[PDB]
């Protein structure tokens, strides 16, 4: 079997309540245009941008208030508010920029972005958080180490 | 504890002993100079190339015959001699491609790339296998479930 271990200053750009689109109930196990919330936040290290991270969670789960969100971490808070994190769904990939996310993180339109999309689900096998990223590969990598566990 | 599950065809472009660089000599643990083994090979999907890897290897590990290796995975081969795999490190990012890379996979100079690094090491701590990778964005992802495992 594979162990792994995973080898900033955050400022919440939108709280807001939102209908699921086709992408995000399929991802969240919801109705289309059922209500969510929808989170965006900047990453910042050394007071330059380093990923944008939007998410997403189902209705009454938790308190998103902005503010605890610069604070802490969204899965701490999570389980601060007694959800229970079991797995999560990840996929890894890179894109062309757009002119949107490339001015929110101060580059220029069709420069690489890392991209990871990730669902989260609970003990029950509910998703319970969506999230949809963005990184500048100069200032950011996935690093990890795998082991043969025994 | 988190465990993790990972959720084409191979042709060989290089297969040469070379001296090791200061970035492959520390991958390795090898000296600068000393001579390893490297390997480059493109694996398509339906004919379409889909990844660029170049491998390196320390001396006297294995043998590298070119067809084997568009027969079967490096870490299978690895396996069949012996080695035991224990342990690697990874980091995974993107970058814009120059013309070489671009060349080989069927894309544009420039054209984001998904990019990995891997060090593989054996039931004794010592490198067996030093990789560095590029993915056409367009044709391929990092795709895992994560499990919090009692």
């Amino acid at each position: 079997g594979l162990l792994v271990r995973r080898r900033p200053a955050t400022k919440v750009l939108v709280n807001t309540v939102v209908p699921a689109t086709a992408e995000i109930a399929a991802a969240l196990g919801v109705a289309e245009d059922s209500e969510v919330h929808r989170i965006e936040r900047l990453r910042l290290t050394h007071g330059e941008p380093m990923a944008y991270l939007c998410n997403y969670l189902p209705p009454g789960l938790v308190d998103l208030d902005t503010g605890q969100l610069e604070a802490t971490g969204l899965y701490r808070l999570m389980r601060a508010a007694g959800i229970t994190l079991h797995s999560a769904r990840q996929s890894i990939g890179a894109r062309a920029a757009t002119s949107g996310e490339a001015e929110r993180l101060g580059e220029d339109a069709g420069a690489p972005l890392l991209t990871m999309e990730r669902t989260t689900f609970d003990d029950t096998g509910r998703a319970v958080e969506f999230g949809t990223h963005t990184y500048r590969p100069s200032r950011y990598s996935f690093e990890f180490q795998l082991l043969v566990r025994p």
